[PDB]
């Protein structure tokens, strides 16, 4: 009946818009927290050579 | 929602592959100083069985 295509309709746009969030900086975090872990991850490479050779390693 | 279930997974991905390093020299040098060590020890006693006995002991 036309009355139950006057309700699918008036749900699709109920459900088409949810307050679809933004997902950017949730992921930065993430970027972030890895750039983080590798650094001071990176640290310990260079004192461990540093024990090595009395100096830390040359550039490149 | 199924653009969340797209960052975790893209969220997954990023934190599956932090640049894990090798945890193989960090422990020979560790082994290395061990047997360093025991030897230095083992000079001692030596040093000290000669002091004993005039000479140093035999073999096995």
């Amino acid at each position: 009946t036309l009355i139950e295509l006057l309700i699918v309709v008036a749900i699709i746009g109920i459900l088409a818009a949810i307050a679809i969030p933004q997902f950017s900086a949730y992921r930065v975090k993430a970027y972030n927290s890895a750039a983080s872990s590798d650094l001071r991850n990176l640290k310990t490479a260079l004192e461990s050579a540093f024990a090595d050779d009395q100096t830390y390693p040359p550039e490149s």
